[PDB]
């Protein structure tokens, strides 16, 4: 059994047993990304991803052997760590006045690599100097991310969005009582906690203009419910979809939302005061494309990826999250399930756990 260079081929849990190399990849991946060197960024997380789905810890470069995704400089990153325990290229990273800036200001809801370079070449290096400068101007979104900053950096743990499941279900069938309310990204592949708390929106029997308008009933809703701390709409365009026959562009109907949710939702094991700013990421699409849309919306980043990559350079055929273009047949491929695209992609099925690439 040869390791496949695609995610999409590999079986990839939460289990990492080479998480000294990973975390290193990560820092030299996310300083790449912050750099906008985007080939040497690609190849830190094709490499990170590969050692994620190893079911036994590198303890030497023999064990590298067979590994797809592995360069010269990779190769020479996993050596540092074998004979230190460490990384003198992340540790440098780490140290890094532009890394630890860029980290910092992007940390911040609404900031992007724009405003973060922006600020550091004013000199600025802490969130303190940029809230207090006079001069400076914030978008609405900064200011959400600034109002919020510290429940935003804490992340979202499963009981948190449990509770945001339940007003995401509650709110949906005041408008729609048949829709079906879906988790998507890290917590429906079982990860522990998650930067927000993603949604896959679907209805049997909504009509064009239902669909196209429940996402705007739904946080009047919460606005009126006094829930809503924030949110920005995102137009469908799947009459726009051909760009994605040829990273993917957005097809579906997408609300982000800053929601407010009070500790007595909470049901943990667990004040000041009682409620926390979650972020929510709705999305909603004709039911038709249901399954398109939950592997896509399920991640990981890489294992979409990968999908990508593997359905044009393997199988001649073109996915995004709404279809699945056949360019030999001149067809689109339908699916009423995750496992029907995996068969016509060819591909051995893939369970969520199993996509932590
Ligand atoms: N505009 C977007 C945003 C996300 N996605 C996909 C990629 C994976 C999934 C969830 O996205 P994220 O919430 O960013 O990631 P996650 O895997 O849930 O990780 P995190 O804990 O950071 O939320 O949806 C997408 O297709 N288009
Ligand atoms: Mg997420
Ligand atoms: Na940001």
């Amino acid at each position: 059994k040869k390791i496949s260079q695609y995610a999409c081929q590999r079986r990839t849990t939460l289990n990492n047993y080479n998480q000294l190399f990973t975390d290193a990849l990560d820092i030299l991946a996310e300083n790449d990304e912050l750099r906008e060197n985007e080939g040497s960024c690609l190849a830190f997380m094709r490499a990170s991803s590969v050692l994620k789905s190893l079911p036994f810890p590198i303890t030497s470069m023999k064990d590298t052997e067979g590994i797809p995704c592995l360069g010269d400089k990779v190769k020479s990153i996993i050596e540092g760590i074998i004979e230190d325990g460490e990384s003198s290229e992340a540790k440098a990273v780490l140290n890094d006045e532009r890394y630890k800036s860029f980290k910092l200001f992007t940390s911040v809801f609404g900031v992007g690599l724009k405003t973060a370079e922006k600020w550091f070449r004013m000199g600025f290096r802490t969130l303190s100097k940029i809230q207090s400068d006079k001069s400076l101007r914030f978008t609405q979104m900064q200011k959400a991310g600034f109002l919020y900053y510290e429940d935003l950096v804490s992340c979202v743990n499963r009981p948190e969005a449990e509770a945001v499941s339940m007003l995401v279900k509650e709110a949906v069938v005041t408008f729609l009582p048949d829709a079906l309310v879906t988790m998507t990204g890290g917590f429906r592949r079982g990860k522990m906690t998650g930067h927000d708390v993603d949604f896959l929106i679907t209805s049997p029997e909504a009509t064009e203009d239902e669909e196209q308008q429940l996402l705007h009933k739904v946080t009047d809703f919460w606005k009126q419910q006094g829930l809503l701390l924030y949110h920005q709409y995102h137009r469908s365009h799947l009459a726009d979809s051909a760009h994605n026959l040829r990273s993917t562009m957005d097809v579906f109907e997408r609300s982000f939302c800053i929601l407010k949710l009070d500790h007595g939702r909470v049901h943990s094991e667990k004040e000041g005061k009682g409620w926390k700013a979650i972020r929510v990421d709705l999305v909603m699409c004709p039911y038709d494309r249901r399954a398109f849309a939950l592997l896509g919306w399920t991640g990981s980043r890489q294992f979409e990826r990968d999908l990508r990559r593997y359905a044009t350079h393997e199988r001649k055929m073109m996915l995004d999250n709404h279809a699945l273009y056949d360019r030999t047949k001149r067809v689109f491929l339908e699916a009423e399930s995750e496992e029907e695209i995996f068969a016509h992609l060819g591909l051995d099925y893939i369970e969520p756990w199993e996509r932590n690439a």
